């Protein structure tokens, strides 16, 4: 069974703020 998607945090240096977004678990 696929693992159900998430919203991980992801900070960039571009200037210096992060962005939640949501990635899915390949299967």
């Amino acid at each position: 069974s696929c693992p159900p998607c998430m919203e991980v945090s992801s900070c960039d240096e571009e200037t210096g703020e992060c962005e939640i977004g949501s990635r899915c678990p390949p299967c």
